[PDB]
């Protein structure tokens, strides 16, 4: 009962709601700050830094959000199971200084942000080996996680 064990059941009592309406979160930088940088938590995050605003023209970004959106929502559909795992995305123009503070100079990257500490280098996707099915986002998720997301459909 302790104020950061109360705040940190508060913190993950607001994902788990929030992703009962939307598969992955939607940051700005001080939603970003607030689920992912501070102090404490207990999940595991997946971010998406992508630039799907019309003006960037990021034929890639497109590509990829379509098998993420595959990914996080074959694991809505049978989670729940688990407050461990969370998806989210930055985009460039609603966190610009997220990409700023990360030095992203470029689009899109996965990402997985351990509880504690900060992201491994195996906890940057490598996308420009592997392309980004969803099947493939969900080995790496495996792998740094030990949390095993069963696609469907593709």
């Amino acid at each position: 009962a302790s104020k950061k064990e109360n705040l940190l059941a508060e913190k993950v009592e607001q994902l788990m709601e929030w992703s009962s309406r939307r598969s992955i979160f939607r940051m700005n930088g001080d939603k970003f700050r607030k689920f992912i940088k501070a102090p404490p938590r207990n999940y595991s995050m997946i971010v998406m830094f992508t630039a799907l605003q019309p003006q960037r023209q990021c034929s890639v970004c497109r590509q990829a959000n379509e098998e993420y959106q595959i990914l996080a929502n074959s694991w809505r559909y049978s989670s729940a199971f688990s407050n461990k795992l969370f998806f989210s995305m930055v985009d460039y123009d609603e966190g610009t200084d997220v990409f700023q503070q990360l030095n992203m100079n470029s689009a899109p990257t996965f990402m997985h942000f351990p509880p504690k500490g900060r992201p491994k280098r195996a906890d940057t996707f490598d996308l420009q080996r592997i392309g980004f099915a969803a099947e493939q986002l969900a080995k790496w998720i495996a792998d740094r996680t030990d949390v095993h997301i069963r696609v469907f459909r593709l």
